[PDB]
């Protein structure tokens, strides 16, 4: 592929995903999204080799709940990612529209998330920040993970390994917590620990301090509570999420 | 123990370790360090329960290369940690004094670090930020770990689990990298990826880009290079560090 193979259209995502444009392959008329990375920025971050490893892996994967990387190319000053276009926008936008999701829509999204996250773990696909703004919606309204772009909270910079500075610390156990947070936010309309200040949000997470509105049913409460465990080893596994009674009863 | 059991002396560590004072137990005249934590701060951080778990574990441990927690107590507004006093200051101060350490001193410190870190892993002791400022020196010049006090580099706050916000992500593999960085800094006088800007330091870590001065011997180069692996699973284990030829040849 070359730049000249594409007509470049309107920018996508208001810069939240970097320089991304709606695009069309000129000969086939196929609609896709093209992400433009500047080599000077990649070089200054030291991420060229890590990016190569990741896109190599992604370009060989297919899964209905992971945003697809069709391929990639480069020129003298840029690297170009050829991405699946998700026509229905982000889950964030949908939640903004509806205020909150019903039990069917939520259980279906959680199944799809669990399936995507399982597949990422088995195929060693790095993902970085699971939240509604990073979740896209396909033609049939199926959820697609898109969280691939990239003193500290991990300690002092000079002493930190590449996996910390490259955002590669979301392992299976971390993801279980994320899934609990997402299940709550889908049903309620806001994540469980949200507060006006960062300090207060910090406090609430550490204390695992949250409340369920009355409209949240017993089954949904059981799921969420079993995911949001302070002790990582105690969290309900992805396999166990897929077999949870509430998930079985409600997922499309 | 109660506050009235202690004479409180000069502040220690210039606030880098919080409110810490040289102290003496009044009846025995024993010299120690007393750390004062304000309950209002603990409450606002949401760390009361996590602190309890950690000090409970620590107060039952003894190891020559881990700073000892003798015990703890509280009153209406404060929690007090009764700590071992390390009379010879920090490894940072010593490195500042000498500019760099010889192979004997370095190998001995690395053995001691490896032993401390191994013991922490086996007894499930959390430690948070391995660097020379957090390493203290005992009466006989033995090294003692003291790194126990506490958009982000890990992602978006509302979606992060307690282990990320509580600084509990330094596992065995992370520690291997830290040990490589420390070995280099002991021998050279600065950590391998140090740069004027955070961005340039970031770049150097991700690229694993560093150079050895001429005075660094083949054996030390082999050790350091085998620890500083981009791929976490490839790093030399703590057991393998203790059996490395350079360590065997040089450690006191
Ligand atoms: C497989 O998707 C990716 C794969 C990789 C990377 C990436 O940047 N990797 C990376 C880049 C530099 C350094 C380190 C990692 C990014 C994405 N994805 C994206 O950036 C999403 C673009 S927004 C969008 N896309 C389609 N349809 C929509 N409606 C929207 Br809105
Ligand atoms: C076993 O050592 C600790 C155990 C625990 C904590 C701690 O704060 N935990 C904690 C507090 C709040 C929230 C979460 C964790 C801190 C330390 N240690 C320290 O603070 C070191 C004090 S400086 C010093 N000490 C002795 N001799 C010297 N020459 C110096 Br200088």
């Amino acid at each position: 592929w070359t730049l000249e193979d594409f007509d470049i259209g309107r920018p996508l995502g208001k810069g939240k995903f970097g320089n991304v444009y709606l695009a069309r392959e000129r000969q086939s008329k196929f609609i896709l999204a093209l992400k433009v990375l500047f080599k000077t920025q990649l070089e200054k971050a030291g991420v060229e080799h890590q990016l190569r490893r990741e896109v190599e892996i992604q370009s060989h994967l297919r899964h209905p709940n992971i945003l697809r990387l069709y391929g990639y190319f480069h020129d003298a000053t840029r690297v170009y990612l050829i991405l699946e276009y998700a026509p229905l926008g982000t889950v964030y936008r949908e939640l903004q529209k509806l205020s909150r999701f019903d039990e069917q829509r939520t259980a279906t999204y959680i199944t799809e998330l669990a399936n995507a996250l399982s597949y990422c773990h088995s195929k060693r696909v790095i993902h970085r920040d699971i939240k509604p703004e990073n979740l896209l919606l396909g033609s049939n309204g199926e959820l697609k993970i898109a969280d691939f772009g990239w003193t500290t909270l991990c300690g002092t910079l000079d002493y930190l390994p590449p996996e910390m500075i490259e955002g590669r610390m979301h392992d299976e156990k971390v993801d279980l917590w994320s899934l609990g947070v997402l299940c709550y936010e889908f049903l309620v309309g806001m994540p469980p620990f949200e507060a006006h200040t960062y300090q207060e949000t910090y406090r609430r997470i550490s204390r695992v301090e949250f409340t369920f509105p009355d409209f949240v049913t017993e089954g949904a409460r059981d799921l969420i509570s079993r995911l949001l465990k302070h002790n990582a080893s105690q969290r309900l596994t992805l396999a166990e999420v897929l077999e949870h009674p509430w998930i079985k009863a409600n997922s499309s």
